[PDB]
């Protein structure tokens, strides 16, 4: 759950300034899940899917 920094960076939060939507890995539950992105202000690492998510982070270890 670590084969690169791919499988962490930030997720910062995502409040929402716009919403837009999108996943990303929480690792206080090692996996993927929703936020805003904010839109104005998304520091995080942004996740169109959670498939897509998990595939990288979950599933390629």
């Amino acid at each position: 759950p670590a084969q690169d920094y791919r499988c962490q960076l930030s997720r910062n939060y995502g409040k929402g300034s716009g919403s837009f939507t999108n996943y990303y890995y929480d690792k206080a539950t090692s996996s993927c899940k929703t936020f805003r992105y904010r839109g104005s202000g998304g520091n995080g690492n942004r996740f169109k899917t959670l498939e897509d998510c998990e595939a990288t982070c979950v599933t390629a270890e």
